[PDB]
């Protein structure tokens, strides 16, 4: 359904950011991966989607911390897709801590990645896509984005602020032809919650896998994860014009985790 | 999108129930109508079904709003079909008027069909859904789901309590293979909101797509009717295994209605 | 704080409500209780709290799932007291099982209870606050009139019926002086939850006060019971000056229930 | 009462800070204010509230905006009023702009007062607290912690940020005898707000109150401004033990204006 779009995806290089890149060139757009690693395996990656999805795939560095460069990327990444359709703001870190403990210097780096980052992301965004008449900012907030859990302030605080400057952006520019929601996912067994399944599988001991069919049972009444392709799938539904009238809202891919 | 598999939508024979059905068909599945009208409507809404998408398309009669009679009409949609994986509960009725001037028997017949109903038809649906292994559970709810507008409490009390009956319902069958999930929806240009249109074309006197513009611009932050065939499009995506961990979650396509 | 003012508080012979009737007479107001039970304890009640506040205090009984007694209910509780600022629905019942299996009379009940006959009484009230311009309905929902929860459906339904409901309320007299909010309560100690916790120590077979702390840790993080005269206090204040402008929303003391 | 406890109020030198902190004192708290002004104003505010409520009020200039700055500040404060048992952070700007022309300056500005302070603030307040095994915590954030308007995206992120920060401070310190709430108040009346009907004044060519009028007209259903009293009234009722249960939850005095 997507075929001709130039999307964009923030921290793609791995995890939830990469599948979606995967699924947007599947459904025929071209793509601006982004992100950290070792050269090679960006390169395998990119050059690999341009293999599965027969499009153009780009990758732009960028320390999306900093607004100026994350400014610059945008612009760079739509000179190298030749225009901007879909900007999906994905990148994001996260820290554990009790308040009165939560490093000062973490929680900057949060706000400035998981929250800031999306603000110029989308400033940079906008003027292109206004412009043209048409576009899809999907901003990858999480279910620490409408609900809370312990020890993750700078996380929550973050994400509960790129779901609410999510709905701006859509009012600001309702009618234009541009949308602008929020997917808020639950948990996904990536490397940012696998530091989390051995974490606390270090304060019981006991099996490694077996503090994760845990971790979920607490929080996640389907007691299965939620694969990064369905959250690609997502992306790619919010891109349709199925989902023409669909903005400022947020769209919840969590077992079940917000219904109670 | 959805080869081969069985679904119901109750209230289909026009308007967002009929759109429903029509998509769901497109998708390539089986689908069983229902409703009120002239045979005639009825018939060639049926049979345009099977010969635009080459599906099987039965209708069945039921008044919703009795109770043995909504769970009888679901049996007897899963011999029709020969099983049943889709069960999209989309009948519903309107009233506007002031809470101390509420007819009681309005009240209660909202209440019985906006509400009830999604009760009884679930009950009914589940027992089969479970013994597949996979099942889906679309709940036509409303932005009145969400929020509230004047003159409008019991319309806005089925759907507050269709929302919270959709989270029981995604609870109880978590990681069974079946979700549960309410679509609400803003402002669709039907009968059901022609009828207010013009309510409001008379009090103002004044145009009647004048009258229109106006609805939009009060609730409607996009100044754009939420077309039936989007919301299609959004039932059908429930049902894609992109959704499989999307369960117990409302979906709003309200042109901005939520955001503010 | 209320000295003078008129308040009535439907189901309060025992319980949150006889709580809510309690500071409500504390705080100076003349209150109608109503509910059932043994004349006897009935009685006693409406006695002291008759000499231990100095108010005027009344009994009234009336089976609130009857529309038309209910109506007739607040009319006449109203001739008592001869106004009626302040009004309380409050009653209400519990019944824990599956959907597929929930009786369709538990269900019937349920919600000619918890929901209908709160939107009757507030019809029947309405008028009077209306012609005097000023009131104060305070509807009593629950968390489950925010989030979901196993086997609870119709309770689940009917609650977020009554915060969707409140919500209306609150819309069709803004601004006339009178405002309609919603408390949500979390846990409460009560017959209607003993019931439950004498269930877990049923199920799982351990001792009475330990079920009663496995129950509160599963929802409520706090693990600390909700108190009634808390619930009160919260609906005096609902009734002060401050509150004036705070309509239509809802007030939730969960201990944390809603907030993760 | 709160004769004994003592409070802290960010940002009270003034509007709803300063409404704040002399309902705290009315209730018998010894108070410390802060913010900005002329020392004669300021030192004009101090000495009425003890003169007036016969309490000790203290004064601390900080930029809150500074981490460090608010860290020491919250430690003086303690000292100061020897104690630190209810925290109010209300400090807080604004600036109106559309996401693409929203200055990259006034916007980390708005994030670290109307966010991070509230972050450091409870970081310092914390240990004191946890310590005393009792505690408050008065979050300011607005209606638009919950809900978003155009050309506001730095301040809407902040409070949702706030809502969201408030709800890890509850659940982090649940049952410990300290809870955290966030108020979400509609228009209030102060410059802050003033500035705002004066753009609407000479931007759309009309008088300072037809533009008022307006104001409230679209987002305000009770057409009536919240009053900073009434603000006061809140706090004080969440520091009553009537709310040691309350935890974790947004109370909103709005009018109406997320009831739609
Ligand atoms: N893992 C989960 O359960 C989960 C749940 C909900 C939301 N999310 C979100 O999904 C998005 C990706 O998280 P993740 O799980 O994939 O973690 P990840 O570790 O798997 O991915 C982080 C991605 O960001 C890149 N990154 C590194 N530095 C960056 C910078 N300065 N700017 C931008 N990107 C940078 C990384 O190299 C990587 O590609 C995030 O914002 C996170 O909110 C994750
Ligand atoms: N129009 C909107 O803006 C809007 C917005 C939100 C939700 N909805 C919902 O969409 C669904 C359809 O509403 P609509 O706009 O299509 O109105 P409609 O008038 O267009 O459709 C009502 C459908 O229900 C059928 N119906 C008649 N009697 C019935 C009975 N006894 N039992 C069951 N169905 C019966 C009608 O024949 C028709 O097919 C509803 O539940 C309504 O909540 C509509
Ligand atoms: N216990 C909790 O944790 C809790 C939590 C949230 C909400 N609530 C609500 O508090 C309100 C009172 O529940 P409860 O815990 O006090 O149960 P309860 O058993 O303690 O009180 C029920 C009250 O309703 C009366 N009642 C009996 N038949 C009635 C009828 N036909 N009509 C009206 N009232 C009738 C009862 O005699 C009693 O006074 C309810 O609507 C329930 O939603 C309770
Ligand atoms: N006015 C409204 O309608 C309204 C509505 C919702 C929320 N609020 C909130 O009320 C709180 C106060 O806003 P306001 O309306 O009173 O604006 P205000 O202009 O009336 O008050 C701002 C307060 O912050 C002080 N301030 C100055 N420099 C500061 C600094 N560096 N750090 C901290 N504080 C500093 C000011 O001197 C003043 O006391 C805010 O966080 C704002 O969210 C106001
Ligand atoms: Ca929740
Ligand atoms: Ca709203
Ligand atoms: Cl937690
Ligand atoms: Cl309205
Ligand atoms: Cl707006």
């Amino acid at each position: 359904m997507l075929k001709g779009k130039k999307a964009v995806v923030t921290g793609s290089t791995s995890g939830i950011g990469l599948a979606m890149a995967t699924e947007l060139a599947k459904a025929g757009a071209d793509v601006v991966i982004n992100g950290f690693g070792q050269p090679e395996d960006i390169e395998r990656e990119r050059s690999t989607l341009e293999s599965k999805f027969g499009v153009k795939a780009y990758y732009l560095n960028a320390d999306l911390s900093d607004a100026q460069a994350t400014r610059d990327f945008i612009a760079k990444a739509a000179e190298a897709l030749g225009g901007l359709d879909i900007l999906v703001n994905n990148a994001g870190i996260q820290h554990t801590a009790p308040i009165e403990e939560f490093p000062v210097d973490k929680w900057n780096a949060i706000i400035a990645l998981n929250l800031s980052a999306v603000f110029h992301g989308t400033a940079a965004a906008l003027p292109i896509m206004q412009k043209q008449g048409w576009g899809r900012i999907i901003n990858i907030a999480s279910a620490h984005g409408l609900v809370a859990s312990v020890n993750k302030s700078a996380y929550v605080a973050a994400k509960h602020g790129v779901v609410g400057l999510t709905k701006v952006t859509a009012l600001e520019n309702a009618g234009k032809g541009i949308t602008c929601n929020a997917i808020c996912p639950g948990w996904v067994r990536t490397p940012l919650v696998e530091k989390q399944i051995e974490a606390i599988s270090q304060q019981k001991g006991i099996d490694i896998e077996a503090a994760a069919r845990e971790l979920l049972a607490e929080k996640q009444p389907s007691l299965q994860f939620v694969t990064p392709e369905q959250l690609g799938g997502a992306a790619v539904f919010l891109s349709s014009a199925a989902a023409d009238q669909m903005t400022g809202t947020t769209l919840s891919l969590d077992g079940g985790w917000t219904a109670r």
